[PDB]
């Protein structure tokens, strides 16, 4: 078929409604509506030869495994024995070929005059440019920026929990990492439903979802295989991903390569247990709530919380802590 025109994915509506709500070196990501319904696209340039944000452009090739990543593990929402949603939708991915659009543009100037921005202004590609753009399916917004915005440390609780669960069914199904779980891709969204459903190797169980619900993204360094056919991003040679300094995030890259002897193309689910080490970390230590822990039953949740940071490294897999853990008990 070939790749087609922005005005494919984005009709002037859609497209005049946009609004720039992430970026980082691979790109752009804008939120619209469709349908009554919000999604978020993310615009990825491919196969030029521009610097872009400072870094080289990917190939086809080296784009397709999150592709497909995104695609299985949105997939997960509608299985049965391995059954989760706690990874975002994918609505579609397209090729489209040609410069950027003016109008989001507006929308990415807006976003550099209000937030600021590290990357290039998207104005400098040509009418042969080729980009992917995946839809996805509209998270919330992710726990970077809800840092201060969350109740209290019981909602941190159902986040773990949450993020242990998905993991736990795509390490079973899929036998997936994350690899860059860092806080900005653990969205949270408000949801009108107590308790939250899932299904780990046949057996279904549900989570309090304390008023949230998760959804886990950008799979940009995942690791996955079906029927041994292995789909992954070799960091093998990457140099800058190692040496990063100031946030435990940048352990966890060295703490990778020591589990995997930098063989990234194994299965080492201990890397899931690492992010979720991370993440538990971020809950005690930089967010803070609206609410402290005021009565028995909540200095309880902290201390359990406190008790989880310190044991769950002794745990294999997001499938262990889950299956193990006392915390989830
Ligand atoms: N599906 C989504 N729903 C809501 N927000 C999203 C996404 C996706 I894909 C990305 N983002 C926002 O973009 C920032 C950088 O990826 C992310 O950190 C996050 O702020
Ligand atoms: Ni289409």
């Amino acid at each position: 078929k070939g790749p087609v025109p922005f005005s494919h994915c984005l009709p002037t509506e859609k497209l005049q409604r946009c609004e720039k709500i992430g970026e980082g070196v691979f790109g752009e990501v804008f939120q619209t509506i469709a349908d009554h319904t919000p999604v978020a696209i993310k615009i990825i340039a491919i196969e030029g030869p521009d610097l872009v944000n400072g870094s080289h452009q990917k190939t086809f090739e080296e784009i397709l495994p999150e592709i497909i990543i995104s695609k299985e593990l949105s997939l997960l929402s509608g299985e049965v024995c391995n059954r989760t949603e706690g990874f975002i939708g994918l609505n579609s991915v397209h090729c489209v070929q040609g410069s950027y659009p003016p109008l989001l543009l507006k929308a990415w100037d807006h976003y550099n005059s209000t937030k600021g921005s590290a990357n290039d202004r998207p104005d400098f590609f040509k009418d042969d440019q080729l980009f992917i753009v995946l839809e996805f399916e509209f998270g919330g917004i992710d726990l970077e920026q809800m840092r201060t915005k969350l109740s209290s440390l019981a909602t941190a609780k159902s986040i773990l929990h949450q993020l242990t669960a998905s993991l736990a069914v795509a390490e079973a199904s899929l036998r997936f990492e994350h690899r860059d779980l860092h806080w900005g891709n653990v969205l949270l969204k408000k949801t009108s439903l107590k308790k939250l459903h899932y299904t780990l190797n046949g057996k279904s169980s549900t989570i309090p979802s304390c008023g949230l619900q998760v959804s886990i993204i950008d799979y940009t360094l995942s690791r996955l295989e079906r029927d041994g056919i292995v789909v992954f991003c070799d960091v093998s040679m990457d140099e800058d991903l190692f040496t990063g300094d100031g946030d435990y995030q940048f352990d966890i890259y060295r703490l990778m390569k020591k589990e995997n002897n930098n063989r990234w193309g194994e299965y080492h689910p201990y890397s899931n247990v690492l992010w979720l080490h991370y993440l538990t970390d971020k809950m005690l230590k930089q967010m803070t709530f609206k609410t402290k822990c005021n009565t028995p039953a909540m200095k309880q949740i902290k201390r359990k919380i406190q008790e989880f940071h310190r044991t769950m490294l002794n745990f294999s897999s997001a499938t262990d802590l889950l299956c193990q853990h006392s915390l989830f008990k």
